């Protein structure tokens, strides 16, 4: 969904609010090839520690679904970036899968992630985004065996996500070896979201195999820290990140 070499940055829709989030998206823009924008929940039991307290912050100030399609509608006013909506089951499942799908689908967002999609829901899943133009996104994680993936690259139409939950500051090894594996297997685009937070860290997935790295901690660290004010400060940790 993203050019090869790709820096994809994540964050988490309402931290601090709706308009900041816009702001960040429209300053990382010119450094990103695909944007992930994470819909919070209240029980997001996938997520390290930085990501889970961005869901508690986003939620505290009110923050409700619908919210993160103004976000996407306002930022196609500027941007044509790949957009991935990341979300639970629960949010999705409550609301309507399909029209949700399809109320995604119009506000511009061209991918979606769903963390904890039921083994049992996953093949009615993938044919109602089909269906409705949104392109899938499955997870993989160091404990995803050979088969799995095979499996998952099969319904995958935007991109496989392999995701390390280890933290670091070194990526480790049973993350490379994540990569590794699921470059012999996976024939769509892999990205890579394993908690990156050092130059060598983006250099060195790169060269592994990794066709895009996501950017997410590292960021959210900033803006929890930051607040509204958070913009520049994420643009040089980009920056660093990619060398410049």
């Amino acid at each position: 969904m993203f050019k090869d070499g790709s820096l994809i940055p994540y964050l988490t829709a309402g931290d601090p609010d709706k308009q900041s989030t816009l702001n960040f998206l429209l300053a990382l823009d010119e450094y990103a090839g695909a944007i992930e924008l994470g819909i919070p929940f209240s029980d997001p039991i996938a997520d390290g520690k930085t990501i889970q307290e961005s869901h508690y912050r986003a939620l505290k100030n009110g923050f409700k679904l619908r919210e993160a399609f103004w976000i996407v509608k306002e930022f196609r006013r500027h941007s044509s970036t790949p957009i991935v909506l990341m979300t639970y089951y629960n949010p999705i499942y409550r609301a309507g899968v399909r029209n949700f799908l399809a109320e995604a689908k119009a506000s511009g967002v061209d991918g979606i992630l769903v963390v904890d999609l039921p083994v049992f829901h996953a093949k009615e899943f993938t044919e109602i985004a089909r269906e409705e133009g949104i392109k899938t996104v499955f997870l993989a994680a160091p404990n995803t065996p050979a088969e799995r993936l095979k499996v998952i690259d099969d319904m995958t139409t935007g991109f496989v996500y392999l995701v390390s939950l280890y933290g670091t500051e070194e990526i480790p090894k049973t993350a490379y070896d994540l990569l590794r594996r699921a470059k012999r297997i996976c024939r769509n685009k892999v990205a890579v979201g394993f908690g990156v937070s050092k130059r060598e860290h983006v250099v060195s997935l790169l060269k592994e195999g990794a066709n895009g790295v996501v950017v997410g901690s590292a960021l959210v660290k900033i803006i929890g820290e930051k607040g509204r004010e958070a913009t520049e400060f994420l643009k040089k940790k980009v920056e660093e990140l990619l060398g410049i």
